[PDB]
């Protein structure tokens, strides 16, 4: 009963979730602060120190902010978070598996490739891409005779604050300086280091605040030029010591000037036209195709290669993460025997770049005579 | 960022192998196959040569071992990142690096226990090789253009709006006086005394040209 | 017993529950709100976006362009 | 009879749709805001926190104007 | 320019990946509340919820005819290719 970790750290597991204790019932449910309203550099850098100090709920707010407001922002996360998704992947054995190794792993594999919580833990695993860390519940239940997952909640990342002290361990806050550490066996969590570092550090956010900051500021500025440009501001000046009457129906005159507006003024009065915004849209844009090429290349690598290699690095973070934290809670938990930590089964995506059907089927009947070539490797190449 | 990733993600795309030594006997290939299969069944390898790309850009990847017992094979268990602040040069052969003990010296490293990087990408010293050495310069002057720029487009196109009211005027007709001018928005109209005057001056001339050359050039 | 017409009701007669975020409850001028009738309900929620019920939808991004555009045209 | 939903929690089936339940017939009946008349980014902001908050209403409504009054979209 | 990207992903891979990864969410959908409904309501013993039938996409990649008609008949000759897996391509 007493399950070991992954650690080797005996300890209970309890079928309620962390956030379900009764006690931390105030504290897991927060109005979002929107922190992205009328940004400074200054304020800016100040919520990025408070981050990598530790307190990473300011981070998280601006993160999510950047990713609904910025839409070219936006639509590279998901050009690259649905890169992720559209990989196959198995539940490789271990290296030399023997019979019930092959078996176990196969029995994971198919589990879950039909289980429908899978997909949406490995798509919410891809938020950790922008803001640094994805941090999921598992909502543990009873299927038959093994006590799998039911249900993998998102909860907020601003939930979570790091340890002052090793900053690399993530600790549900609890009102307290060193915070409530992770239920074991309830938290599956998913690091994506993009840059080395600790664990506030490693999110796109870091990179991505400044270019954010600067398109949104251009953008704005251009529409309140645009709200102006074109159309000169229309100055009458009446001559002084004109009746307070004659003032309402000057301005109300000069208030009417439409299409094809013509009128009469005395002699003593003027009209001129002064305009109100001059200059071109030339500086604008031209700051905001930069801003979007700098996000464009923080977040694919550029405006083909790059991106596959990207998708392998951040497909095998999510690989290893899911093998330290998907794989071994269910072994463990459903078998009774010690787990061999050194031999279980880990996800394998199949990441192999295509191969040309055309050029393989005239080499290698080609290259076959004279050389012994494996069936299999070919049948790797589709089937 | 974006330059350093994509230099960074290359080695790790790279595949290899515990080549034994050469003409190696049957124990000396059985011991290297043992280490190959060890460690591309071992999860804190690709952290350590992710982390040892850190190295390109600071000069130095220092990495510390948790040694852990693993059956009968004394092997790490976890590679941790320290930070690269914390190790200072030895004042002396200036290419020991030592770990940092508020001395003169300073603490050198326990031995077996400090996977040390150094990336020298240019010959020299232990700080020297690293490419900050090199990039502090573009990138000071791109960041420094950048900001330059987005001040002008802070100002840029929409001109200063200053009224001239005659001398002599009530204290409370320069409060509406003001509140007028601050008032010019979209198709903005109205009446001003013949005494009175509501020149519009520019508050930022010029052109993107220069900031995006100067930009391009640093990129 | 199978259906034989799916009427699709306007999206606004539902609003997410103050509590767990994540579940849609038909309105009833009540602050949890009605929950949903069991098998009476063809639910489809398209997060593009990670996040809750309201989140998730496009138009949190797409207003943005959407004012600017039309207010310059 | 008491038939399971997915979720295994056992309840009664009913044939009678949820909104013809003789309680919600003042209330499945809305006249749109059309709130996209006018709108300010303040007050676009004001109502995407409000459908974070839970209130799905007038996020709603305003996708719907997004959808029949910008033509690209 | 920005709408198209929020909508599309680009103003054609990235559609493909738009398509299949919201008509999967769709399917999933559809399962939980279009299937196992009928099936529960229809039938009188308890489904068994572990295994239902589920709906399925055809979302895969039309095989260009010519290029598989010249290169499978050139592998087949040395290696068991299924006859399966081309029906799958076209019919």
């Amino acid at each position: 009963g007493r399950i070991l970790d992954i650690s080797g750290q005996p300890f209970d597991f309890d079928d309620e979730m962390q956030s379900r204790s009764d006690e931390l019932a105030m504290v897991m449910k927060r109005t979002q602060e929107h922190p992205s309203s009328g940004v400074t550099p200054n304020r800016a850098a100040q919520m990025l120190r408070d981050a990598e100090r530790g307190d990473l709920t300011a981070q998280a707010d601006l993160a999510f902010d950047m990713e609904e407001k910025d839409t070219h922002l936006f639509s590279e996360l998901s050009k690259r978070r649905l890169a992720i998704q559209a990989l196959e992947w198995r539940i490789a054995p271990a290296r030399d598996a023997s019979a019930q190794e092959k078996k176990d792993a196969d029995m994971l594999n198919e589990y879950l490739h039909d289980a429908a919580w899978f997909e949406d833990a490995l798509f919410d695993a891809g938020d950790a891409i922008l803001k640094g860390y994805s941090m999921q519940e598992i909502e543990w239940g009873w299927l038959g005779k093994m006590r799998v997952p039911v249900a993998l909640h998102h909860r907020d990342p601003a939930l979570f604050c790091a340890n002052p002290d090793n900053l690399n361990e993530l600790r549900l806050r609890d009102a307290s300086y060193h915070g409530l550490e992770l239920q074991p066996f309830g938290w599956f969590m998913h690091r994506a280091k993009s840059r080395t570092g600790y664990v506030g550090t490693n999110g796109l956010v870091r990179t991505l605040i400044w270019p954010f900051i600067f398109k949104n500021y251009s953008v704005r500025d251009f529409a309140e030029f645009l709200e102006i440009y074109g159309l000169p501001m229309r100055v009458g000046k009446y001559p002084t010591g004109s009746t307070n009457r004659e003032k309402a129906t000057l301005m109300q005159a000069v208030m009417d000037i439409g299409r094809r507006a013509g009128g009469i003024i005395p002699m003593g009065m003027t009209l001129d036209f002064q305009s109100a915004a001059d200059g071109q849209s030339d500086p604008f844009m031209a700051m905001i195709g930069w801003a979007e090429k700098a996000i464009s290349k923080a977040i694919l690598g550029g405006t083909d290669e790059v991106r596959r290699e990207i998708r392998n690095a951040d497909v095998g973070q999510l690989a290893r993460s899911i093998n330290r934290d998907l794989i071994y809670p269910l072994l463990a938990l459903n078998s009774d025997s010690t787990i061999d930590i050194n031999r279980l089964p880990g996800i394998v995506f199949d990441t192999s770049e295509a191969g040309d059907i055309t050029a393989l089927s005239d080499a290698i009947p080609k290259l076959a005579a004279g050389m012994r070539i494996p069936v299999s490797w070919i049948q790797e190449k589709l089937h």
